[PDB]
């Protein structure tokens, strides 16, 4: 299906790089979605911002909750590249944009 083709199009280059996947999420939400709002660069400079931020877009795309909806399978890739782009945060130091 074309959404699933517009995730891998999203994900490729931005691959568990945090800041550049919660900037441009917006782009690849399913039709409906309300919860979540643009985010920019500058409101992830801080690493509790970027935290904030990230808690804030996985109880939007969480598994769980699509389970059963016609975005689960959508749902789910972009969970898993979250998780991983903030796994990888730790791994930095989590640090700061500037």
């Amino acid at each position: 299906d074309p959404e699933k083709l517009k995730i891998l199009e999203w994900i490729e280059g931005k691959e568990r790089n945090i800041r550049a996947l919660l900037s441009t999420m917006h782009t690849v939400l399913w039709a409906g979605e309300t919860k979540w709002k643009p985010v920019g660069m500058a409101d992830l400079v801080t690493p509790e911002q970027v935290k904030k931020v990230y808690r804030k877009a996985v109880l939007v795309v969480h598994p769980d909750k699509a389970t059963g909806q016609p975005y689960e399978q959508y749902a789910k890739m972009i969970f898993m590249e979250l998780n991983d782009a903030w796994s990888e945060f730790e791994n930095q130091g989590q640090k700061p944009l500037y």
